[PDB]
This record gives structure tokens, C-alpha cells and sequence, in this order.
């Protein structure tokens, strides 16, 4: 029998890389639980057994911070035992949680551990599944930490002067016999007079080497002497005692196992056999506690005899496999470094060795442990009414700091000393927004009287929010993540100017209400109908970034599916300048001017900024345009500082390190740091040393050829004091968009970097002076954003690069495309038309299918509407120009039209019927196949070959198949129109289309329609005779034919118009009438039919068919039905019955009278859309001849034509009428076109609502 | 690969009674769907073939031996009868070692201490003594704050003209101990009074929990955050004119309440302020709970303040009849005409239950769920929506997993408007007492609000209500409701509250602590449209 | 030798109390993951196969809200199939995640399901450990939701 060996190593291993790997796994619940609980237990234990000074240096909140502090030398050697055991157990957990293999079992497994690797072996051997192993492994990690603490205490008990001497307590000596080493140790100790506690001892005895342990001072002196120069020696970097029964005792183990009782010692029995690394034999089966005690005894009291392990193992399985089938291999699962020693004897003189790996697949991480995608952005910045202008200003490297314009108020008059009086000025700088009064209140349902009383920041936030929503193609209530109750608003604002304070002209009910301070997010919620959580944050100079942190927290908790995070800063009341510009905190000069040897302060600036955030899964599923990905947000306080204002280097270092630990990234993965750059001479100095300490600690630091650039948007636009975070995030997102690091404008060419940063270049930390290429590659670009406040709070945000998904390029089968535009007024209609026309002229190579998708499915559609259809971008451009010239959607739409569904008769069949829709829409194909299966279950032959195959016309086809084909095709077409959102107001069918009209009206179900049609056709086939009657189409009023019908025994079959009638009768009578009316000049068309409905040929089947119709359920009509039989309307329950259906097939079809009566009753006007469902438009002519040319009839199918012109005409007419289309269903079967194109922004109908 | 997942355990068909030929996952799901939709389920064939399937197998094995039967819905009981010819058994068990408590999420939050200042109640003890007898402290402005006789003037068309005179201020607003907080006595008068009272209340709450920073894992200075909720700041950043210095706007803008608490107490964790006007404190408690559930902090200081030091706010609200020209809030009744503004301070210390149990802390109560939404689909932001409030309360109930009959008290927002309270009452009844003979049989539900005793805090309403509810569990008493006079009557829109087993206490009611915890629902709404709901449980006995 | 029989029932069972029990368990990582992922997959699937009016009434953000809306008659009969399969799989997951027992094995186990209880039987039979069963069970819950939609259409 084969078998597996699990090997666990000792402290000598390199575990930091593997542990870092474990902390990044994503789809393993038990592993995440194990890491969390192990940290929790060790955090509890380390307070009891550590002194106050040593605990403060090592205190950690998470396992990632623990792993960080270990490599920084902020922990003790006790933590290394715990972390190595934790790494081994986590590696086992991951290996068996990712492969999905069956858990190791007693009869096919062995476990072995070396020199404190036996704790994990005990834990693994005492479990039956990975669920039972979790608590046991957490307990084992606690015991390993306690073992480390005991060893550390014993190290200090022997060498109290070795707190600094953590030198190797062990070394490896090659080619030395154990007995010779023992004798030499004895002689050396006797001669040099070394106390008994400081003697060297042999920890390990391998076959080629031994390990000598002891105090570093005596150990080195023993080796650094003659009689040992020949031997090659290496030091083991472990610095703890172990494997000494002359120093440790059972009492030490008893102290270790103090806080570990389980009520039954066999609460956990042992399952997998356990092998000793000091004996090489199988340990007698016991329980968990009795096996941990054995492990600790072997670790602290005994020599690790690796030589006996080599001989013990072969013999162990040799006596085992022999009773088994034969000698068979040994899969070896290892944890550290002993795998390849085993085969030395395990491949010859013994059996074999192996290894493996595997994995299943699952779905993305949940709400936590997952990244957040920024899908759109917008805002307003100084001199930049768009993000495009903001980038154009960043790229060229301009500073826009300026004084208040003379148009509003002059600073010269206000020139005055300290403002002891009211309205006294003391400052002149400030970057305001000139475009502050512009608004479109009608778009947001706000009266123009109310608009001047609104806070300008609120109005700009409204418009920016709509622009950001447009840029992501976000339509509420269309995807799971965009349900109105799953969208929250997180605003960050610190100072509100003329929102709650200055208002003095008039006071009304709408003064406090709507604008206190919480009505920015509240008004956004109301105006956009967002029914999720809503918050406002005041963290003064980090309000927006802290609000983004809160939004991220809500998304990680699950409180929302989409977040609207933004911020505003307005200085509309400059009266606050005087108070702040007193102690020189403000600036009496130009822009922020970040770090340099000229800084004197910062200049206040206004702005708006919005970003839409989802979880990455939801943005990937929605086909949204991801701009970037948020990895971590972190906030702390510099509370341990001389003052809140004074920045603390330690606090900022801690915050940046926390963000880095959370993301799991190295400082060399970051190519840009977006600094707060407050602009103070000392303020920037603290942040620069924090950045360098975190990212470029030294010359020759891990920065070798990967430069780090630094900069801040505060150099270009000023200090936003509440929009700084959103401003910086928008700048960084627009850097990834254009693949360019902008030049830094803080330092002039003739100036110099501040002397406190003397060798920035030597550290590979640069400041761009010209635009730098920043190409997008397969490796994402990472940025760190910093925000601080004089209140002491620090926020740090890590932003990544969006992935490349697939964008499945593939040609669209459609020949033409629809481009839709809409607006709430006429001016906006004209503006949007002009903007799209100019955009298409400027980008003539755009994708037309994706343009249609973006304009229709990813937009909300307003009152005024326009549509255009073209085969290429140039045709669309020409048609848009014509629409601009005529002024299509500029006039108010007027009431919506009624929709009438007309169903054609049985004279419209032809091979390859509706095959184009069958090949275009999978839903139509599924419906048609469902109906074809439904008919077969009713006992009728399959009709699907009529609509697909091109062979056979009438020869092999009976009436039943063709009638059912027509009817089921009409029902499928009804379903397809219903999916697109087209709801008929009334229905009418001619002869065989009556059943489809009843199905559309809700009277009959699909099965009842199929049953009635098929039973009628079968009765017709069985009883009547083929070819006895004929029909005659006559261009004469039915009154004028009274004499010819009352003498030749004919009858009126259909009355299709004022002067169109169809007569039926025997062939001889039909021929006689034809001759008689040809002699009179009348024009008649003779039609040869196998069966003539609405004639005397169907008398015999009348009684039989009425009995069969009793089994069908006739329900109440859901919409009006036009009855050519009764020549009136049906709107009650009892009108349509088995008696109605029997008369319908025998009496005359008075379509003209039904249409006329519907017109007189006002039910259908001339401005109604008649959508003709059927294989061929025949009722269109009837409607045109009966009602007039002012009524629009829209066919669906035709024999030799493309569906797309007709289908798109139907959709365009319905859409322009005012009805809502399910545009997502029209684009659904074409995945190539499902990408959002970046079109212009909304054509706001802007007006200046500035209050004097 | 169709065999991405092969089959391991043998599979028996419920339409044949035989073992299905081994296949992969996809080929076996197709067989299952074929049996479900295309075939007859033959239970007799199953009963005949299952015994024979084992007989042909175990006979080749040692012997036929018992059968453990593991069930999920039913059909066991049939098998032991058909099997008593041989072999049968059943199953149960939960026997793995305990673990470390549920993590930062999926875990309850313990309120370990509280403090605050309320009208005529400089302590939480005076506040309870006032609740117990059902007193209302609606009162006019004294000369200490501002004299109305100096404002005698015709219709106030000028600047700073008042229209209402009521208001519940705190007489003890100027008292402070600056030296304890390392603040110069010259700096103290320039501080916002709300800030100073928040400082003292925070220290008192810290004292009541026995909390000493840097002494336990959860009390390291870098693991303590401050979450304040404030909506209106009076004489904090705007009014001051007698004296101005450089340190006037700096230190007190609005974010310096939590910032100053962070600096004075040396709390180096996250710090936030919330403006949700009439639910700022409860939404701030929600944010603190979210930070604790995420792991951003180990201890949270959630509170709120409301100051009316500048009475300018009276004029704005008294235009659409929103404010009251009469006494206290007077919640739901056929007498409501408005609400009276009130000031206050309130603090609570929150941890995760594990950390409070390990620290031997005095747990006052446990938070189970916080929920926030918006009544955005309403005719106006001001107008309350019954559907939105029902959705919020239902969301809280779904999250906690509790039945509506587990709740013995509802702490209502009780805004005091004639129509405002009507909407909340039907929401409460729809969620909690939907009908007569509803699941309420012998388990009464009481309703009330602290707005009847102290007024409308407009930012301390959430903390005020939470503190009131925690002091009801302390004294095991449901206080009398003072909204309705003995000679008055309930509003006609609530005709048969009693028939539904929904009562309003008129005398102090015994509310004993038993082995079954007492659950409370707290409601907070704002004219901005936001609704917050907090579910508070009873602390365990350790 | 002894064997074990795992039985899964049909939609006739009373699953709301048992499902409410599962949503309250606290120290089971795989069960919590299973509930979360099953809700996620069904939430994705129910937008494609539901009309706009019927989807708005049944839209849920979490599994507890789904279980609430089921008892209020705000869902369709298609959700009953999905929720019964989900309850059966969650009950199996909890039973084997709380006892710490060795996962069922081919040589000592049999699986049987009745009248749509066979989906959970197939999912359980195609796994070697509880870690491999999680994705398979989420897929099976999706297929059970799709089975209910097909029968509602018929």
C-alpha cells in the first residue's frame, strides 16, 4: 500500500515570503478564519507575558502588521516560534483547501516534525476534517507562542547580559564524531573553568554533521580554538536554547501547558500515526494533550537524532508494506527543506518519492476582502468647468492663483487694519469658480424661484453627480447593483458659505429646510431618488477623503451596492479670511507652492468633485467603464503631538504603513505619490521624511531602476480644504487616463529644492519638470494619496490600475443602427444634437454599434426625443445634421399614441418564414421551439420545418401545419414585442389571426390557442372535401353585388374595404359569377384554395368544433378586442365563448366594419401605430383603404427583405411616440456592442441664478 | 472537462430504485432533471430495490450490519419499518472544540458606559429620576441666555428677529474644569460650551467603564476612535465678536469636537463627525458600529451634542408651522401641534462583546443591528413615508433574526407633529402588532419616547433615547408616558391600540430582568429624509 | 459492513424554520460562505428571467430578506425550489461542519433524493471534502432555481 508523509520544519526556515503569500489568498474561508483566530489568541496571550515597554513596541492589530513588525526587529525571538508554526499550519490548510482533496486519514498517512515542527504535526494528526482542525490549530499556535516565551525566559536566565547578544546560540560542525565532540567539550570546560550552565551541548546528531548549542561567548571560544580549525563550521541564526535536559525540566512543560485544559483528555484523540524525531519510531497512540506534552518534551529535553530518523523510517514502512500488497511509493508532502534528504534512502534501499497539486474553481470574493471600482468621476475646479479642462491645465503645468475679480466687489475699498468692526477685509487671494451661478433647475424639478435660494455648492454637486452617473452609463433600477434602495450618498464638507449663515434678504419656510448642512447628500438622495444610506463628514481638510473612506466601509459592510462619494468647498462668504490671516497661517503670496525653500503658506480654493464607486464584481457584471480600483483606505489621528496643528511624523508613517500592510504591496510597486503638499515651509518637511521613510528609505534602497515621482494637485489649483481628497483622486485617475506624469510647478527653474531634501535624486525620488511618459503595461500602476488636517486626522488611499477584461470584438450582424437622443426641454435637445454631431465629426472612426448601445440602453430617456438610423458613422452624421436643421425634437411631443396589434390571415404563408428573427434573437427562437413542442404534445405534427427549411411549399403540407405555423409565429412575435416593452391597447385578427389576437388579449393561453387551431384544422381535413369551393376578390361594394350573389348561390366571405369584397361558393357558381361580372366590366381575381373558410364548405364541422371548444378556458379580456364577427368591440367576460368561436369560422369577416366602428367610438384615431404582426402585411392595405393615408402601419416580416429596417422602424416610432423601450433586450444578443462609449456631457440649460 | 467533477459516492434513483451508472457532475445533474421533469417517481420500486441493493453488497462483505440514516426533510420513518428485517439507525452531533469568538463582524457590540447632560439633569441619575415620575420641563428663555423683553418689537422683518420663545436649555452650561484637560483658563471662555461638556461627559463615561488607556489590548491609544454627531453649532464658529484671537476659528470649526476629544484624551484612532440633522447621533453610532465591525478600531466613543446658544434657529422653523407655540413635544395624541427644541450632550463607549468580556467591563446593553435608509420616494423630503420606515425596521429585524414578539418596548421618534406621529404609529403597528389576535397574546408591547420628557434634541435625540433605554434596563421599570393627559384621549387614528395588545404606560410599570433578554427598538428620523433604526438587547449574566 | 444513507426531500417540506436556524449559526465559515454565494448567484440569475414588475417586488439584498419576502408572498413558486435545495445543502454543511466528522466517502456511503431532492444528492455525491463541495453546491442551487423557472413557465 502506498502512503503519504507530511514533514514540518523548524525555526531555521525562511517563512516571511510564504506567510506573505498566505495573507493574499482570496477564496479560502477556513484559511482566513485560521489567520484571524490565531492572531486573536496570540494578541490575548502577549499582554500577560510581556512587560509594558516591550509590549508597546510589538503591539499589533492584525496579522499583516505582526508580519511587518517581525521583519523590522520590533518583536522578540518568541514570536518566531509562533509565526513559523502558524506558517506551517496555514500552508497545510491552503494546500488542502485549494486542491479539494480528501483529508489525510489514519490508514494511509504519517506525520513527522523536526525541532518544534512537531507541534503542527500533532495538530494535524489529531483531526478528521479541516473543520475540526481549525480550533486545534489555533490552540497549537498558542502553545507554540508559549514555548517561545519559555525558551526566551531561559535564555535570559542564563545570560542576562545577552539581551543584546542574540548571537547564534548554535552552529553546525562538519566531520566531528559525537563522542570526540563530547570529550573535547568536557576537557575545554574543565580547563577554562566554565560554570555548568554555560557548557556547550550537542543539539542535533546528523550523519555528516552535528549541531553544537550554547551561549554565544563560550560556544565561539570553544570553536575558535585548535583541534577544531580543520572542521568547517557555519552558524545557525537561532538565538534560543533547546534540546537540553540539563537546563529544562518537566516543570517547564507543565508551565507551558497551563492555559490548556479540555474536559476529557481525549476530547481530541489521535488519528494519523505520529513519528518521533528523537527516536525514529511511532509514538504510542494518545490524545491531543498527551501528544503536545510529548512534542514539548522532545523539543526542550531531548536530542534530535536525525541519524536514527534515516534508519527508523525505512524500517517503519518496510514492516508495514510487507503485510500489504507490495513495496509502493511514498508521496512526500513537505513544509521546509527535508524533502530531498529523504530520497537518499527512500529511492534505493526503499521505495519512492513524489509531490502534486490541484484546484477547483469558484466565484469572486464577497463584499469584504474585495476591491472597489471607480466607474466615473466629475467635478468643477478653478478655471476648469470640466475634468478635461482640469487635465489640460495639469499637463501644461499652470497655477491659477488670483485675486477676487472686480465684477463682484473691489478689495481696495475694504483695505483696513485688523477687522474689529463688521465686514472688514484683510486678504485678497483665493481661487474661486467664475461659473458658480449657472444651473438647470427644471432638470431637477426645482422652481426657478427656489434656485437663487439654493447653495451654489449644492447645485454644482447636483449637476456633477448627474454627469458622473452619465459617464458610467448608470440607469437606476436596471441592474441588481443599481436598485434605488441600494445607492448611498457620502459627502464631505467642512465650510458652508451662504448656505446657513449669510441669508438675510428674506426668511421663509424654505430657509432652514433644504440647506442646513445635511441637505447636500439629502437633496441628492431626493432629487435622484436614492434610498440608501446618506452621510456628511467634517474632518476639515480631509473631509472628502474620509467620506470616501466611509463610502468604502459601507460598500465593504454591504449597506449599499453603489456609493456616490464627493466633496465641496465654497468660499462664497470671504468674511472668514480676516480671522484666519492673523498668525501667518494663510499665505500673502501666490499659489500653494509646495515643498521648496520659498514656502510661506497656502491659498484657499473652491471646487466640486464626485466619483461613483461599486464593488469590482458589480462593475464587471454591468459592463461599466472602470477608471481605477481602490485597494485600501486608512484613517488615524496624530493625537500624541505637541498640538493638533503640528504634524507628527510617526503618525503619518504609521498610517502609510498600515495602508501598505493591508494591501500587501511592496514600497517599490508605487510609481507616484500624490502628496498633501500643504505648502507650509515646515508642514511639507514632515510629510517628505514620512514619504521617504516609507517609500525610499535610503540610497541603494530597493529603488534601483524603478523611479518614484511625487507631486500634488495643490500646486496647480490650490488647497481645497475639503475637496483636496476628491481633487487629488480625480487628478490621479486622469493621469492613468492619459499615461502621463504631469510636470511639477512648485519649484521654479531658477529656484532649488529645500535643503532638507539634499539628495532626493540619489534615492531615486524625482519631481517631474516636463510631462513624463507613464505607459500602461501588463503591470498595474499604483498610487498613494495623502490627506491631512490641522485637526490631526490623516487619511491614506491606495489606488490601483484597472484590469483589461476581454472586450469581445466581433462583427455585429445588424446592418443599420439606432442612435437616440433626448432632453427635458428643446434647448437641451438642440445642444445635445450639436454636441454629438461635432463629436462624430471629430472622431469619425467610432464604433457605430457601441454608439447605439450607449445612446439607447445606457441612458435615461426624457420628454423630447429624436432618433436616427444609419449604416455608418458618416450616414449617421449626415442624418444628425439634417435633424439639427429641421429642429426635430425642439417642439413639445404632444400626447402619446395608441398601439393596435393586427394579425394577418392564412393567405400569407411562405417558406423561410420569420427565419431572420429566428436567427437574430434567442428568445424568439426559444419561444417558437416551445410552441412547436407544445403542438406535438397536443397530437399535431411539428411545424418548425416551415419557418427554417426552404424546401416544400404546399405539396407535403396539410392545412394544420401551415395554420399552426402562422399562429405560433404570430404568438412568438407578440412575445418579442412584449419583451421590448411594447404594450398593445387593442387587437384585431382577420381570419386565422383572431386566435393570436385572443392570445394577446389574455382571453386564451398558448395551449388553448394551439388546441383550438389544430382541432379546427384536423376537423376540416377529415370531414370536408378539398377543392370544391373557391374565393373571388371583387373591386365592388357588397351592396352592388346583391343580385349576383342571390342568383348564383354565392356568399360574402370577407369585406376588406369600402370597395373590396371576397365572395365564396362552388367552383361552377364562382366561374359563372366571374363571367357575368367580366361581361359587366368589373375586375375580379380568382383564388384557388384547398379549403375555403367562411363558406358553406365548413358547415359539417360546426357542431363538432363547438363541442371541442368547451374544453378551452375563455378568460376576461385584458385589452380591447375588435370583432369583425360582431362588428363591435369586446370588453366583457362572456362575449367570447365556444359559440363565438364556432360562428367565427363560418360567417363573414367584416374587417372594414370593425375598423369603422372602432374609429367612430373614438377608440382608434388616425395618429395611432398599427403594428402588423404576421408573415406578410395584408391588413395594412385594408387599414389604408378603410381609414385613410394618415394612419401609420408598421409591418414586421416580408418575403424577401431584411428585418432590421422594419424592426428598427417599429422601435423608432414607438420610442418617438413617447413610450419606453426595453433597450437592454434589443441589444442583449450582441455582446460585441455592449461597451460604453465616452460621449459629450449633458447639454445643461444653464442660467445665471446669482443673488445680488 | 465534463469530468471536471467526477462522481464519488454511489447514487440511487428515485424512479428506478437502482444505482445510477457512475458519471461526472454535469451528466448526473441532467439525469436528476430528467427524473424530476420527465419520469414517474416510483417509491414502491425504491422500497423494494433499496433492501436488495444492500443485500447483494454486504453479503459479499463481512455481514449485513446497521444503517445510519441521515435525513434532511423526511422519509426516514418509512425506512426503519421496511428495514427492521435488518439494520437501521439515525444521527445527530455537534462536538468540536470551541473557538475564538466571532470576529469583528458577525458579532455583537457591548455598551460599557454612558454619560451626558439633559435639561434639568446634570447627570444620568437626575435624568432617570425625572423620567420615573413623568415630568415635562418645557420652559421659556431666562435672562441668563437672552431677555425677550429686549427683543420687544413689531413683526420681525429685520435681522435676528425671533418668532418663538420656548426652548429647553441647560442652565449649567458655563461650568468647566480646564486645568484637568491642560487648557488655559483664558482659552476656556472661547471654547464652544458643547465641546467642554462633551469633554467632561467623555471622561465620566471613561471612568464608569473603568477604562485606562494602554492597559488592555482593546484600549491601546491607537485603537480608540471618536464618532460625534452634530448638526447645529451655536456660538462655536460664527457669533463671537467681543474678543477675537488667532486661535478662534482654529480648534472649533466643526470637526474639532471629535478632534479635540482625540487630542485631549490622546486617542489616535479614526475620528468622524456626522450631519444627518435629526438623526446625527444615531447615524454616528451606526458609523462607530461599522468601524468596529470592520476592525478600524477596538473601542469607539460615540456621542452627540445639540446647542441652541444662538436662538436664530427659532425664526427659520417657525414659518411653515413646523415649530410649536406651546409646551413640550406632546407625542402622538389628538393634541399635537409641534415640538420644542432642546439642548443636550450624550456619550457612550462601545466595544465588541469579546473585548468587554475579557476586560471585566460593566456591560450596560448590547447592540445587535444598526440600519439606515432614505425616504427618497416621497412627495417631499419633509413628508415621512410609511413604506421607507417599514422597510428600515424590517431590515433591522431581518438582520437580527428576531420575531416581532421578542420586543417589549419601542422607543419611538415621536416627533410631536399632528401627522408626523401618525405615519410612525402605523409603521410600528405594521411591523410589530399587525392585527388583533396577532402573535401578541400575553406579551404586551409598550411604546413611548424621551421626547415627551425632555423635548426634541435634533441631534442628541438618538443618544438621548439610547441612554433612556439603557436606564430602563438598569432600574427594571417602563416609565409612565406623559404625552396624554389623564382627562384626554388617544388620537382617533389609533382607535383600538389596546385590542392589538399595544399599550402606553401611565404609571411606572415593572419590567423585571429574567432569563429571557429584553429587546428594544429605537427609531430616529429627520426632515432630510434619513431613517435610522437601532436594536438593543439585554446584557448576559457572566 | 455498515453504511450511511443520506436522504433529501422534496418541496413539500417545511423549510422556513430550519432555514432560519441556519442563518443564525456563528462558528461555521463554510456555511456562511455557502449562504452568501448562493444568494449572490440567485440574485444575478433572477434579473435575467424576471419581468420588470415582478422583479421589483422580489428584489433582495441578502438571504435573510429573501427568506422574509418568501413568507410574505412577494416571491414566486420558482423560489421555493431554490430555497428548499439551499436549505438541504446548508443542513448537510452544518451537520458536517459542526461535528467535525470525516466527510462521506465512496466505499461507506449512499445518497438518495426524492422529487427534486436529487439535485442536492448529486452535488453531495460529487465531492471529497467540504471545501470542494462549496462551489458545487452554489452551482447546484443555481440549477435548482433554473428548474423552478422552467416549471413556472410551463
Amino acid at each position: 500500500q502506498s502512503r503519504q508523509l507530511f514533514l514540518f520544519g523548524d525555526q531555521t526556515a525562511d517563512f516571511v515570503p510564504k506567510l506573505r503569500s498566505l495573507l493574499s489568498v482570496q477564496d479560502s474561508p477556513i484559511l482566513a478564519a485560521f489567520l484571524d483566530q490565531s492572531h486573536y489568541v496570540v494578541r490575548a496571550q502577549m499582554l500577560q507575558s510581556m512587560n509594558t515597554v516591550d509590549h508597546k513596541l510589538a503591539r499589533t492589530a492584525d496579522l499583516r502588521q505582526m508580519v511587518q513588525k517581525y521583519v523590522d526587529g520590533k518583536l522578540t525571538p518568541a514570536f518566531r516560534t509562533a509565526l513559523v508554526c502558524l506558517c506551517q499550519l496555514g500552508c497545510f490548510i491552503r494546500e488542502y483547501e485549494e486542491s479539494g482533496n480528501m483529508y489525510p486519514q489514519p490508514s494511509d498517512s504519517y506525520v513527522l516534525g523536526f525541532c518544534m515542527g512537531s507541534l503542527a504535526a500533532v495538530a494535524v494528526s489529531c483531526s478528521r476534517s479541516l473543520s475540526e482542525l481549525l480550533p486545534i490549530a489555533v490552540q497549537t499556535v498558542l502553545i507554540a507562542f508559549r514555548l517561545g516565551l519559555c525558551a526566551l525566559e531561559m535564555r535570559d536566565r542564563v545570560d542576562g547580559c545577552s539581551d543584546d547578544r542574540g548571537d547564534p546560540w548554535s552552529t553546525i560542525v562538519w566531520g566531528l564524531d559525537p563522542q570526540q565532540a563530547r570529550d573535547q567539550i568536557e576537557v575545554f570546560c574543565r580547563t577554562t573553568n566554565v560554570p555548568q550552565t554555560r557548557r556547550p551541548w550537542i543539539s542535533c546528531i546528523s550523519k555528516n554533521a552535528i549541531t553544537l548549542s550554547g551561549s554565544p561567548s563560550t560556544l565561539r571560544a570553544f570553536c575558535a580554538m585548535p583541534q577544531m580549525a580543520q572542521h568547517r563550521t557555519a552558524p545557525i541564526p537561532i538565538c534560543l536554547p533547546a534540546h537540553n535536559g540539563a537546563l529544562f525540566t518537566q516543570a517547564d512543560i507543565t508551565t507551558i501547558l497551563d492555559t490548556t485544559p479540555t474536559t476529557p483528555w481525549e476530547q481530541l484523540p489521535g488519528q494519523i500515526p505520529y513519528i518521533s524525531h528523537v527516536t525514529g519510531n511511532v509514538v504510542q497512540t494518545s490524545n491531543y494533550r498527551d501528544l503536545i506534552e510529548v512534542a514539548l518534551s522532545e523539543t526542550l529535553l531531548e536530542q534530535v537524532r536525525l541519524d536514527l530518523v534515516e534508519t527508523g523510517l525505512p524500517r517503519l514502512l518496510q514492516s508495514r508494506q510487507v503485510k500489504s500488497v507490495t513495496i509502493v511509493p511514498f508521496l512526500t508532502r513537505m513544509n521546509e527543506t527535508m524533502s530531498n534528504i529523504l530520497p537518499d534512502s527512500f529511492i534505493s534501499t526503499e521505495t519512492r518519492t513524489d509531490t502534486g497539486r490541484a484546484i477547483p474553481a469558484s466565484g469572486r470574493p464577497g463584499a469584504g476582502k474585495c476591491k472597489l471600482a471607480i466607474v466615473s468621476m466629475s467635478g468643477r475646479f478653478p478655471e476648469s468647468p470640466t475634468t478635461e479642462s482640469f487635465w489640460d491645465l495639469l499637463y501644461k503645468g499652470l497655477d491659477v492663483c488670483k485675486e477676487v475679480p472686480r465684477r463682484r466687489w473691489d478689495i481696495n475699498t475694504h483695505v483696513d487694519p485688523s477687522g474689529k468692526a463688521r465686514n472688514k477685509g484683510a486678504t485678497k487671494w483665493g481661487c474661486w469658480l467664475d461659473f458658480s451661478g449657472d444651473f438647470d433647475p427644471r432638470f431637477f424639478g426645482i422652481s426657478p424661484k427656489e434656485a437663487p435660494q439654493m447653495d451654489p455648492a449644492q447645485r454644482m454637486a447636483l449637476m456633477s453627480t448627474y454627469e458622473a452617473m452619465e459617464r458610467a452609463g448608470l440607469v437606476p433600477d436596471t441592474t441588481p447593483s443599481t436598485q434605488r434602495d441600494r445607492i448611498g450618498v457620502f459627502h464631505g464638507v467642512t465650510s458652508n458659505d451662504w448656505m446657513e449663515t449669510n441669508t438675510a434678504q428674506n426668511i421663509d419656510t424654505y430657509f432652514i429646510t433644504g440647506g442646513n448642512r445635511g441637505f447636500i447628500p439629502g437633496r441628492i438622495n431626493f432629487c435622484f431618488e436614492f434610498a440608501g444610506p446618506s452621510y456628511t463628514n467634517d474632518t476639515a481638510c480631509s473631509s472628502s477623503l474620509a467620506a470616501i473612506h466611509l463610502a468604502c466601509n459601507s460598500l465593504w459592510r454591504g449597506d449599499c451596492d453603489t456609493a456616490v462619494a464627493g466633496g465641496t468647498n465654497m468660499i462664497y462668504t470671504p468674511d472668514g479670511h480676516t480671522g484666519l490671516d492673523k498668525g501667518f497661517f494663510l499665505s500673502r503670496t501666490g499659489n500653494c507652492k509646495p515643498y521648496d525653500d520659498k514656502a510661506d503658506g497656502y491659498c484657499r480654493a473652491e471646487g466640486v468633485g464626485t466619483v461613483f464607486i461599486k464593488r469590482l464584481e458589480d462593475a464587471l457584471a454591468d459592463n461599466d467603464p472602470i477608471l481605477g480600483v481602490i485597494l485600501d483606505a486608512k484613517t488615524n489621528h496624530s493625537a500624541m503631538s505637541e498640538s493638533m496643528t503640528r504634524p507628527h511624523v510617526g503618525a503619518q508613517i504609521d498610517n502609510m504603513t498600515a495602508a501598505l500592510n493591508t494591501t500587501g504591496l511592496h514600497p517599490n510597486d508605487f510609481s507616484y505619490i500624490e502628496m498633501h503638499g500643504t505648502g507650509t515651509q515646515v508642514g511639507d518637511a514632515v510629510e517628505m521624511e514620512s514619504v521617504l521613510s516609507v517609500f525610499a528609505p535610503s540610497e541603494t534602497a530597493r529603488k534601483a531602476d524603478q523611479p518614484l515621482f511625487v507631486g500634488s494637485a495643490k500646486a496647480n489649483v490650490g488647497h481645497g480644504e475639503g475637496v483636496s481628497g476628491v481633487t487629488s483622486l480625480i487628478k490621479v485617475l486622469m493621469m492613468m487616463q492619459h499615461d502621463t506624469i504631469p510636470p511639477h510647478c512648485g519649484i521654479k527653474p531658477g529656484s532649488k529644492i529645500n535643503r532638507n531634501f539634499p539628495d532626493l535624486g540619489a534615492r531615486n525620488v524625482h519631481i517631474a519638470f516636463e510631462p513624463k511618459p507613464w505607459p500602461r503595461t501588463h503591470t498595474p500602476r499604483r498610487v498613494l494619496i495623502n490627506n491631512f488636517s490641522a485637526a490631526g486626522g490623516n487619511t491614506a488611499l491606495i489606488v490601483e490600475d484597472a484590469p483589461e477584461r476581454h472586450w469581445p470584438t466581433e462583427k455585429d450582424p445588424r446592418s443599420s443602427h439606432i442612435v437616440a437622443l433626448s432632453a427635458h426641454v428643446g434647448a437641451s435637445m438642440k445642444t445635445n444634437l450639436e454636441r454629438l454631431h461635432q463629436y462624430l465629426l471629430k472622431n469619425p472612426h467610432t464604433d457605430l454599434a457601441q454608439l447605439s448601445y450607449t445612446t439607447t440602453a445606457r441612458r435615461w430617456h426624457y420628454l423630447h426625443r429624436v432618433s436616427v438610423t444609419g449604416a455608418s458613422v458618416e450616414e449617421v452624421t449626415r442624418k444628425l445634421e439634417m435633424a439639427i436643421q429641421n429642429g426635430d425634437g425642439v417642439s413639445r411631443p404632444k400626447s402619446k399614441p395608441k398601439i393596435l396589434f393586427a394579425f394577418t390571415g392564412q393567405g400569407s404563408q411562405y417558406a423561410t418564414m420569420g427565419k431572420q428573427v429566428y436567427d437574430a434573437y434567442p428568445s424568439f427562437r426559444e419561444d417558437l421551439e416551445k410552441f412547436d413542442r407544445l403542438a406535438q404534445s397536443h397530437g399535431f405534427p411539428s411545424f418548425l420545418h416551415v419557418c427554417t427549411s426552404p424546401k416544400g411549399d404546399v405539396e407535403e403540407m396539410a392545412p394544420v401545419v401551415v395554420q399552426l405555423a402562422i399562429t405560433c409565429l404570430q404568438m412568438a412575435l407578440t412575445n418579442l414585442m412584449t419583451s421590448f416593452g411594447i404594450r398593445p391597447d387593442v387587437t384585431v385578427g382577420h381570419s386565422l389571426g383572431e386566435f393570436a389576437a385572443l392570445y394577446a388579449a389574455g382571453v386564451l393561453s398558448a395551449s388553448d390557442v394551439v388546441y383550438l387551431v389544430g382541432q379546427r384544422a384536423e376537423l376540416l381535413q377529415e370531414r370536408c372535401q378539398r377543392g370544391t369551393h373557391a374565393m373571388l376578390a371583387v373591386k365592388a361594394t357588397p351592396e352592388a353585388l346583391s343580385q349576383w350573389i342571390q342568383d348564383h348561390d354565392c356568399e360574402v366571405a370577407c369585406i376588406n374595404g369600402p370597395e373590396d369584397t371576397v365572395l365564396s361558393g362552388t367552383t361552377k357558381n364562382v366561374a359563372e359569377v366571374q363571367r357575368a361580372m367580366t361581361d359587366n366590366g368589373i375586375k375580379c381575381t380568382l383564388l384557388k384554395l384547398p379549403f375555403a373558410f367562411h363558406s358553406a364548405q365548413v358547415q359539417p364541422i360546426l357542431d363538432d368544433f363547438e363541442a371541442l371548444a368547451q374544453g378551452a378556458t375563455f378568460a376576461k379580456p385584458q385589452l380591447l378586442i375588435l370583432s369583425p364577427l360582431l362588428r363591435t368591440e369586446i370588453h366583457e367576460q362572456g362575449v367570447v365563448t365556444p359559440s363565438y368561436v364556432a360562428q367565427h369560422c363560418r360567417h363573414t369577416v367584416d374587417m372594414a366594419q370593425a375598423l369603422r366602428s372602432a374609429r367612430e367610438k373614438g377608440l382608434i384615431d388616425d395618429k395611432t401605430l398599427v403594428i402588423e404582426l404576421g408573415p406578410k402585411p395584408l391588413i395594412s392595405g385594408m387599414v389604408k383603404m378603410t381609414l385613410g393615408d394618415k394612419i401609420s402601419t408598421l409591418p414586421t416580416l416580408a418575403p424577401n427583405k431584411a428585418i432590421w429596417p422594419s424592426l428598427q422602424k417599429i422601435l423608432t416610432s414607438v420610442y418617438t411616440g413617447g413610450w419606453d423601450i426595453n433597450w437592454k433586450k434589443y441589444h442583449a444578443p450582441f455582446a460585441s456592442s455592449q461597451k460604453v462609449v465616452d460621449l459629450p456631457s449633458y447639454g445643461w440649460d444653464l442660467k445665471d441664478y446669482y443673488i445680488p
